[PDB]
C-alpha cells in the first residue's frame, strides 16, 4: 500500500501575500482548532497505509488536513482567505464523504467545524 505525496506547502511560483484575514486565520481561527481535544486526526494527512484504508485516495482526490493548513499559513502560502477558508472546507468535507453519521470521527469533524463557523462568522474587514 501507498501513501501520496502531501498537498504542496511550499511553491515560489504561486502568488501569495499577507493580509488582516489571513493574520485571524493562523492567530484565531487555526490556534483555536488546533489545541482542541479532537484536533488530532486532523493535524497531518491521513495516513491510509497503516491505517489500513487502501480505498481512501480513491475516494479522497483532493485531501486537506490542518497540518497542511498551518504549514500554509506560517509559510505565507495564500492570496487570500478565501483560499484558506476553501481548505478547511475541503478537510471538513472530506471526513463527512468518507465516513458515516455518528461515526466517531464525524462527531470530532462536527466540534471542529462548528468552532471554525463561530470563529470565521467574526473574520475581520479587510484592511
Ligand atoms: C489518524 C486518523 S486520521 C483519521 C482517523 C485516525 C485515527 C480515524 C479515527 C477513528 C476514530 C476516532 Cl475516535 C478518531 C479517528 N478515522 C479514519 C477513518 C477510518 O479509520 N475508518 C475505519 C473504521 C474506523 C473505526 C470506525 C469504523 C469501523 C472501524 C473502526 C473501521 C470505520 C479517518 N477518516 N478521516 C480521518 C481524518 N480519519
Amino acid at each position: 500500500s501507498m501513501n501520496p505525496p502531501p498537498p504542496e506547502t511550499s511553491n515560489p511560483n504561486k502568488p501569495k501575500r499577507q493580509t488582516n484575514q489571513l493574520q485571524y486565520l493562523l492567530r484565531v481561527v487555526l490556534k483555536t482548532l488546533w489545541k482542541h481535544q479532537f484536533a488530532w486526526p486532523f493535524q497531518q494527512p491521513v495516513d491510509a497505509v497503516k491505517l489500513n484504508l487502501p480505498d481512501y485516495y480513491k475516494i479522497i482526490k483532493t485531501p486537506m488536513d490542518m497540518g497542511t493548513i498551518k504549514k500554509r499559513l506560517e509559510n505565507n502560502y495564500y492570496w487570500n482567505a478565501q483560499e484558506c477558508i476553501q481548505d478547511f472546507n475541503t478537510m471538513f468535507t472530506n471526513c463527512y464523504i468518507y465516513n458515516k453519521p455518528g461515526d466517531d470521527i464525524v462527531l470530532m469533524a462536527e466540534a471542529l467545524e462548528k468552532l471554525f463557523l463561530q470563529k470565521i462568522n467574526e473574520l475581520p474587514t479587510e484592511e
